């Protein structure tokens, strides 16, 4: 019925129009007494027809549907807090002397923020209603709303629009509150560790890199918080975490974007048994903090349940490949004649064919592969029984990892083979130690049933 | 007197010499029974316990004998200290001689003890080992500088003031993360990395991504996506979180800092003046039982001043003030020439220096940095009503012409919270940015903090590199 750039173009010439005549059409501030969640509270008790008219509120929200019954008589959809009520405005109950009524009200569009003064009641029918004496405008919406990517570039619209939206970023902000609790509840203390740096150490995987110019001096975007953590435990922070942003330079998709949160801890005097031992508390009692459960569904077409009771399986990932293939690959991987056996280094080749063998082996349940090749775990510890092979696990959710944890490696010696301020600590004595990472993303996909990263990320990256 | 690079490389000959004796020197795993902490706590109350085993960790920081069937350490574990006395009688000689073993653990080690809590005649309270194990080595000689800088760890295990420093920056993070969680704040994520870089003025970090051939700008604020989820529907939203300005480093600045911003619709400039005057309060009484604190402005050496945190704090108007203190009208609008040209006289003046190109914004800044943010030192107070032109996203004030309804408040000198009445006019005001301006935002307050500011007058220290782990420096 309407083109939006003449609708855009004409709420503009209103707002100015509304200034040159010495309206003010932003109003600074409208002294709210309740909110909208509380309205209905208080409220809903109410008979039907039933009318406080004594009882004066001013109330706040956007209005998000506009109807009326003729002139005389208009409703809105009023919304504030993800909670909507109706606003049932009768010329009768106006404040006249404050405007007319019909050009009050007929100003008031689908979008706009609102400020109302006036009384809670039912309609006939049984909605919970506020009855105005006045509507100020507080704040005009200049588009028409929706009624694609767009809830990506304009996530602002998405939490306005989809109810679900809102419920995932609830959950995403709980998921958080509840892991910084469980640990501050187990003794571990918060840091903050530097997200630039000369060496950008941490994990395997291609760095961003920026510039300080007064220092003249380049610098890598972190690409994980291992490294200055454990000179934390050096340090005699015994129990240490943190949750925050990391940057990897590698390419986007449904379960990768360029900054994501993690967690990390570290645990002096743990080892990998009580990281599997932590992993599932943790796990099994998050689900059961939001669901009242420990199976949930997720739609991975038509769901799956996935079981987060514990224990969980724990497949040996040498063992494992060695078992389906019925071959041996004798322990010193990197030579000559196990890299053949397997066929672009040993590294590479163990990840494709785990990768390919191994990482959807359950879907039904989350699951560790443990016990990963030291050519592939350079700061995890070497296996206590195990040549070659070292003291790690990594959880995995419907074939994406989302935990990667490790007895740490606190060895000078054994490290500076895989390879400065970090390996000069190590000599001043790093305990045994245990270490663990978490992909906050990716466990917030899978608990709010997404198949995207970018539904759980406010603004992710795009291109313009 | 021993020579450190002959002391690190005997005590690798050691480590070595352990490994050809098949002993691990690098244990993966000794499974403790007591913390530190709960030890003291449990045996606080000259008496032995002979008969209840413990098993214990903890880094050696003190070595000393009475001979060589006496020897005493002093073991530290989450910043506590207690005393190991290894005695020769309660020795388990089958697990080794008593001088061999205990010859070679020096000042640094982390060992695991078994053993029985007591008091030394003397009092001191102690774990009496039946067996010491080496867990790790210390290869270095521990100090009894930039040092605290670069060796992070050193400065947190020897000097106990730096990790109480450290634990008082993480509990008013908490206590500001839960303050705002009572009062119904959302706490959210917003991109370090953006395609514009508004907020604040402050030239920005640059990066790039390369599977998207994009470049990209570290965040120098978290203002504007937070504003978009007021547009979104969340009333009341923070963040917490490390934003990046690519300026020069000093006491008071380091490349990336802490910050947190909210955002609080329906708010005004009024109720973030109330916010700051209780959020301020109750955190300094949380934290030391009182309103008033000492700190060291000029320096350990000399005489430190109280700062009273008790409220109501000052509100000086900086246009008032100003024109106060310098006998002078102001004509508006400031940009202009012939106000401009009476701010830049006033500056020449009173002899101070004048500012990289002379723009009004900036000559305000240094006429309020000269004659008014120092105008307290024993109290935390506010500089508020700013100039529009220095105020780009605050709005206009209500009754003011040429103002705005902003608020910044001040510590010693430094600024530690600036915080407005939102521009939420699309028309007196990122594109994306701007267009959600277009949506409607509703009137709010937004309010930022610098964290690691609050900390340095909180934890008396003179530098913010004091109260970051790993401040950025040269190599
Ligand atoms: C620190 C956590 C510990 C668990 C494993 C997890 C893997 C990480 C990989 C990754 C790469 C990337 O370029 C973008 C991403 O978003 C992600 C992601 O979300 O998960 O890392
Ligand atoms: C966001 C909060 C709102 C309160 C005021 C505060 C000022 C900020 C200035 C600054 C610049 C810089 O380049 C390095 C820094 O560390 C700091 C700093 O610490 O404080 O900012
Ligand atoms: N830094 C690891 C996570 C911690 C593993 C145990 N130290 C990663 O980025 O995946
Ligand atoms: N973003 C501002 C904080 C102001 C808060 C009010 N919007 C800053 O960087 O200083
Ligand atoms: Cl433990
Ligand atoms: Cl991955
Ligand atoms: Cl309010
Ligand atoms: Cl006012």
């Amino acid at each position: 019925e309407v083109d939006p750039r003449l609708y855009f173009e004409n709420r503009s010439k209103f707002i100015q129009d509304q200034k040159d005549k010495g309206i003010n059409p932003y109003p600074h501030k409208f002294e709210r007494t309740i909110s909208i969640p509380e309205f209905i509270e208080k409220y809903k008790d109410l008979g039907n027809g039933e009318h406080l008219e004594d009882t004066i509120l001013n109330i706040t929200g956007r209005i998000m549907r506009v109807s009326a019954s003729g002139q005389k008589l208009r409703f809105f959809d009023l919304v504030g807090d993800g909670e909507k009520i109706q606003v049932l405005a009768n010329y009768s109950f106006h404040n006249h002397e404050k405007g007319n009524f019909a050009e009050c009200y007929d100003k008031i569009r689908r979008g706009d923020i609102v400020g109302i003064v006036g009384f809670p009641g039912k309609s006939k029918k049984g909605e919970l209603s506020i009855f105005p004496k006045e509507t100020i405008l507080l704040s005009a919406c200049l588009h028409m709303l929706p009624m694609t990517e767009i809830r990506y570039r304009q996530r602002y619209l998405d939490l306005l629009i989809n109810e679900s939206s809102r419920h995932t970023f609830v959950t995403r902000t709980k998921i958080i509150n509840f892991l910084r609790n469980f640990l501050n509840e187990r003794g571990f203390f918060e840091v903050e560790t530097p997200m630039m740096n000369l060496i950008a150490g941490g994990a395997n995987a291609r760095p961003f890199i920026t510039h300080h110019n007064d220092l003249d001096l380049d610098l890598y975007l972190r690409i994980a918080t291992e490294l200055p953590l454990k000179m934390l435990i050096v340090g005699g922070i015994d129990k240490v975490y943190e949750i925050g942003k990391v940057f990897r330079n590698e390419g986007i998709d449904n379960t990768h974007n360029p900054e994501f949160t993690s967690c990390e801890f570290y645990w002096a005097y743990a080892d990998y048994n009580d990281l599997i031992k932590w992993s599932e508390d943790f796990f099994s009692q998050l689900v059961y903090h939001l669901f009242g459960t420990y199976k949930i569904s997720y739609n991975k077409n038509q769901p799956i349940e996935i079981d987060f009771t514990p224990p969980y399986p724990k497949v040996s990932i040498v063992e494992e490949i060695e078992k389906v293939t019925n071959t041996i690959l004798e322990q010193p991987f990197d030579s000559n004649e196990t890299i053949e056996k397997m066929i672009p280094t040993a590294a590479k080749l163990l990840d494709q064919l785990a990768s390919h063998f191994i990482e959807n082996k359950y879907n039904d349940k989350p699951f560790f592969i443990v016990e990963h090749p030291q050519i592939m775990s350079p700061l995890a510890k070497y296996h206590r029984t195990k040549p070659g092979l070292t003291e790690r696990l990594e959880m995995f959710i419907c074939g994406k990892e989302v935990l990667n944890a490790y007895t740490e490696l606190n060895d000078p010696f054994k490290q500076k083979e895989c390879f400065s301020a970090f390996c000069t600590s190590l000599e001043y004595g790093l305990p045994p130690t245990g270490g663990l990472g978490l992909g906050i993303d990716r466990i917030t996909m899978f608990l709010t049933n997404k198949n995207s990263i970018k539904d759980v990320i406010l603004f992710p990256t795009m291109r313009p």
